[PDB]
């Protein structure tokens, strides 16, 4: 939530 591949 705080870090999309
Ligand atoms: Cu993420
Ligand atoms: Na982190
Ligand atoms: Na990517």
């Amino acid at each position: 939530a705080s870090x999309a591949m």
